[PDB]
């Protein structure tokens, strides 16, 4: 009766902290960008600002073979979906928009859901670069804005909160969650 | 704008014939079911019947490395979607189901896309197990009934025609496209 949208990075798996893990071990003299300075969603664009060839030096981290196996769980977001996925009249899909440079992230995606999550959330996967075409009642996603071909989704965007987008100052209409142990129940609630 | 959600399998892809080759190349001594002998979605299904250690051979063929990659598109298929997604007002998204077993599906499917199709295509790439929660105006399947948790989906489903599926005659509301020269277009222009 409530079908909830997860995101897979940045909600479920932690992006962020395997790039700036994979560039600090494969470039060590760099500078980086710690987290708690990560400022915008697109992290190459912050890497470019500080040097320019900074650029394809991150993309060659989320680029290589195993980035996205290896990605750590956001904490307490594996224990939130497995609740969230029991409770009565509630569906969840992950709802995940793969690298236009598809080869190692397709597959490995599949392969972190089914490791982490098991066989039974592989089947509610759904890759799309656009998610405005899926249907639900929420999408919890990190993306400051999430776009796509129908200007009116039929979800609302609930802000799931990283340290890029910690700044952004929502209007009162516009919901965030804190972390998984915030109260995603009582959003949930409010839709039904 | 109208939005055509075009399956994969069975629509661009004639995996009924790639799984056949596979067949007859693999167990040349085998009984087989011929293309126009086919009945029922479940392909497997069929051979089971026919003599039940046919089931894990045919499963064999369609869980192999490069079974998806060297599929054969269905005649006529490119050219229209190419046409399809060129015409004013129109978007063309490709709404495929995985495998249970996605090691070697997933990527695969991407890769396929891209060669046939090219890049701009992959972007329009929807994988799920659940069509109903995707958004359209029409979707050509070739799967005699496409359910999931949304019980009166957006789309229209156009039955595809398959050997599998040509047994069955629709009541006067449904519609099936013959194959891809059939009126694809005033199907199309009926949704506008
Ligand atoms: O969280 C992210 N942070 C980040 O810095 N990137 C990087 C990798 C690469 O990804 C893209 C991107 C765009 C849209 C969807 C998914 C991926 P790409 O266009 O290069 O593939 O965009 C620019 C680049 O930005 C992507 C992501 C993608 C997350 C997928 P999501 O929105 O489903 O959570
Ligand atoms: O056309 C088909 N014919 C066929 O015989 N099969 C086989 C492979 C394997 O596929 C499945 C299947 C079910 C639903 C969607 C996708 C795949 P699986 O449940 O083993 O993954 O079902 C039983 C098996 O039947 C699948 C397909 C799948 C097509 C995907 P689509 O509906 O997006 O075109
Ligand atoms: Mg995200
Ligand atoms: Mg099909």
């Amino acid at each position: 009766s409530v079908r909830v949208l997860v995101d897979m990075d940045g909600v479920l798996a932690d992006f962020e902290a395997g790039l700036l893990r994979g560039f600090r071990r494969r470039f060590p003299e760099e500078p980086h960008v710690p987290l708690e300075q990560r400022r915008g969603f697109l992290a190459r664009e912050q890497y470019r600002a500080l040097r320019p060839d900074l650029a394809d030096k991150v993309a060659s981290v989320y680029e290589a073979p195993g980035f996205f196996l290896d990605l750590e769980p956001i904490p307490g977001a594996l224990d939130a979906v497995r609740e969230m996925n029991d409770l009565p009249d509630t569906q969840v899909f992950i709802c995940t928009s793969p690298l236009l440079k598809y080869h190692h992230c397709v597959g490995e995606k599949y392969r972190w859901v089914e490791q982490h999550l098991g066989p039974q959330f592989v089947e509610r996967i759904i890759l799309t670069r656009d998610k405005t075409v899926v249907l639900g009642d929420l999408l919890i996603d990190d993306k400051d804005t999430v776009r796509g071909q129908e200007e009116t989704p039929s979800w609302e965007h609930i802000l799931f909160t990283c340290c890029h987008n910690r700044h952004l100052v929502l209007p009162p209409t516009r919901r965030r969650l804190l972390s998984w142990s915030d109260n995603w129940r009582e959003i949930l609630d409010s839709k039904r």
